[PDB]
């Protein structure tokens, strides 16, 4: 029942319903592993369909403290409070959370995304004001009997967040899991790059200068910049049957070819090479183009197919986004302190090439690879 409980926009962030307060008011909430504050829109703003009236709700208890939280995009500041909070397409519980309830903001609701808040699913460690605002799944564990780990199958878009579990049905071949480095965000560790099949060759501490994390709230794979221009210096040499202009590998220009023939095979796929659960394995996931070229759709632009460059610069470190979540299952297994990967059943592939997972990988170099 929890199947295909997730909807959105492309770039845009993936949803679920959640309710809020007593009596139940239903917001649709993105799912963001990047962050750890659960909050909503609590006051009229052009782009929200809807947002929550604390005044109605019996069961809400304000805590008489503000907050404010930025992110790469976007920023809000709100008041703290407490209430009920449901999930009508996961678990049939109910939980007493701690709800941001936004009062202002600037460039974090989009125009037309249909969700009106958030749901920081990363640890108390980077929770705002401070670790002691509990997060929403450490509330919804302790409270309920609900397993610690979930799972996300991202695919208008769609998808699925199973909760407490691993949906079988959801992926085909083997999960691979990878250490989860520390508890803050969900910081793992790359160990290798390799596009199409031809190393980076750089320090392995480059590509995790300063954190690696998985970040469903974030669209892009994100890069540390000596990695990002070595990544597009790559992928541009095996593309180089056509040239484009420097604006869209900088992600400031849409790509377009007439519509249905986008000439997929002359971009390489991506291998990002993760640290295994024993010294010196890895296990790597491969990217296709469909991945990391972003379809923006525009009836304007219909009669052709156009994208965006979704690999971008970070000065913050490595960010595994939406692109590059995409037809892969990810299990955030916060029990065990790790995360699986396996291939998904929305997984993407044409007839020559796919997505895949793949293991084990072995280096004989022993250096450890975490920046810090
Ligand atoms: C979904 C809307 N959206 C589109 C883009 C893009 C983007 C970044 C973000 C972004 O900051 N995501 C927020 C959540 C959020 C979701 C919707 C609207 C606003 C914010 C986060 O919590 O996940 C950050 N997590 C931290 C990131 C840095 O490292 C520590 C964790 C969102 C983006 N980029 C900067 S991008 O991907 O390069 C360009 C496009």
């Amino acid at each position: 029942e929890m199947v295909d409980n997730l909807r959105g926009k492309s770039g845009q962030g993936y949803y679920v319903e959640m309710t809020v307060g007593s009596p139940p008011q239903t917001l649709n909430i993105l799912v963001d592993t990047g962050s750890s504050n659960f909050a909503v829109g609590a006051a009229p703003h052009p782009f929200l369909h809807r947002y929550y009236q604390r005044q109605l709700s019996s069961t809400y208890r304000d805590l008489r403290k503000g907050v404010y939280v930025p992110y790469t995009q976007g920023k809000w500041e709100g008041e703290l409070g407490t209430d009920l909070v449901s999930i009508p397409h996961g678990p049939q519980v109910t939980v007493r959370a701690n709800i941001a309830a936004i009062t202002e903001s600037d460039k974090f609701f989009i125009q037309g995304s249909n969700w009106e808040g958030i749901l920081g699913l990363a640890y108390a460690e980077i929770a705002r004001p401070d670790d002691s605002l509990e997060p929403f799944f450490d509330s919804l564990v302790k409270q309920t009997h609900v397993p610690n780990l979930f799972s996300l199958q991202l695919c208008s878009v769609g998808g699925s967040m199973i909760i407490g579990g691993i949906d079988h049905s959801l992926y085909t071949g083997s999960l691979w899991y990878t250490p989860i480095r520390r508890e803050w965000y969900y910081e793992v560790i790359i160990v290798r790059v390799e596009i199409n099949g031809q190393d980076l060759k750089m320090d392995c501490k480059e590509y995790n200068y300063d954190k690696s994390i998985v970040d469903s709230g974030t669209t892009n794979l994100r890069l540390p910049k000596k990695v990002f221009e070595a990544a597009v210096k790559s992928i541009k040499a095996a593309s180089s049957t056509e040239k484009f202009p420097d604006g869209f590998w900088l992600g400031e220009q849409l790509v377009c070819w007439q519509a249905g023939t986008t000439p997929w095979n002359i971009f390489p796929v991506i291998s990002l090479y993760l640290m295994g659960e024993v010294t010196q394995q890895s296990f790597r996931i491969t990217i296709l183009p469909q991945q990391y070229l972003r379809p923006v759709e525009d009836v304007a632009t219909s009669q052709d197919d156009c994208y965006k460059f979704a690999i971008s610069q970070s000065s913050t470190g490595t960010v595994m986004g939406a692109v590059i979540m995409e037809g892969f299952y990810v299990v955030f297994d916060r029990a065990r302190k790790r995360i699986g990967f396996a291939v998904s059943a929305c997984h993407v592939h044409d007839e020559f090439r796919t997505a895949a997972v793949e293991g084990p990988f072995v280096t004989l170099d022993m250096e450890d690879c975490g920046y810090n």
